[PDB]
């Protein structure tokens, strides 16, 4: 029942429909309500997301399906990463590494329950009140139901693969991480092919050794330029220690099956030094 929620105040339009903040008069807490525009099992699917209870995941508190309208009630977070990086240019390396750890930790929690995000970006990395706590929003919604979307999309998707795996989210994490360090997007494409080009420009053009099966993907072009790769070292090696570089490189393997897992990323030596807040 939506009648529980008062002072419902529109915040803007999201991916799925209108987004609001509200007061939950049963708990006194502020919540976010997301109107999910449909028309084209869904309630079951979305309801399973309620089990994703983790400090680095925006909690799905309630699914309300009434008068043939669908609202999701979520935990409220006052800030998000894009806004936060805009407002905080001098933010420390320690905050950046904490945000990264926290993102990977959330992601690993979800992947371990067979839940993929598929559309990670700084805009759904919400921040809640020394360091804010990073909480990922909208896990599982891309499934269950603007050029910026492209910037965090992995090459297997851009090349037209039908198989989304956990590796998709790992790619996106690496892109977000690079952006936090560089203050501009790593691969700021303006089309799916321009996007691939931006990726190939840094990482090199794949072949059937570096990425077995790549040339059979639907949108592969035998005419792609034979990019050698600027290399990540050259692009951002100045901003990152050697350990950080090795992690980032592992997350940006172009073949999704070679891309590091969230779990192995959390085990990487980069996070063994107590120089961040989990
Ligand atoms: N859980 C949340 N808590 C607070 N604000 C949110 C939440 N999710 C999305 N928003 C805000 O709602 C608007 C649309 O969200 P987005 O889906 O990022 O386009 C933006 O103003 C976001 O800042």
């Amino acid at each position: 029942s939506i009648d529980r929620y008062r002072r419902i105040t529109k915040l803007g339009e999201g991916t799925y429909g209108e987004v609001y903040k509200a007061i939950d008069t049963v708990t006194n807490e502020t919540v976010a309500i997301k109107r999910i525009r449909l028309e084209h099992t869904a309630i079951r699917e979305v309801s399973l997301l309620k089990e994703l209870q983790h400090r680095n995941i925006i909690e799905l508190k309630s699914v309300i399906h009434h008068n043939h309208r669908l609202h999701l009630i979520f935990e409220y977070a006052e800030n998000d990463l894009k806004k936060y990086m805009d407002k905080n240019p001098d933010v420390s390396m320690r905050v950046i590494k904490s945000f990264l750890y926290q993102l990977i930790n959330g992601v690993n929690f979800c992947h371990s329950r067979r839940c993929l995000h598929r559309d990670l970006k700084p805009q759904n990395l919400l921040l809640s009140v020394e360091t804010p706590v990073l909480k990922i929003g909208d896990f599982g919604l891309a499934r269950a139901f603007e050029i910026i979307t492209l910037w965090y999309r992995p090459p297997e998707i851009l090349l037209g693969s039908r198989h989304y795996s956990t590796s998709v989210d790992i790619w996106s994490i690496a892109c977000i991480w690079a952006e936090m360090l560089m203050k501009t997007p790593l691969f700021p494409g303006d089309s799916e092919i321009d996007q691939l080009f931006k990726i190939f420009e840094v990482l090199g053009l794949p072949d059937d050794t570096t990425w077995p099966g790549v040339t059979a993907l639907p949108d592969w072009k035998q005419s792609f330029p034979k990019f050698r790769g600027k290399t990540l070292k050259r692009v951002l090696g100045a901003l990152l220690d050697d350990e950080g570089l090795d992690l980032l490189t592992a997350m940006l393997e172009m073949d999704p099956v070679k891309r590091i897992s969230a779990k192995n990323a959390l085990e990487h030596p980069y996070f063994s030094h107590n120089d961040f807040d989990p």
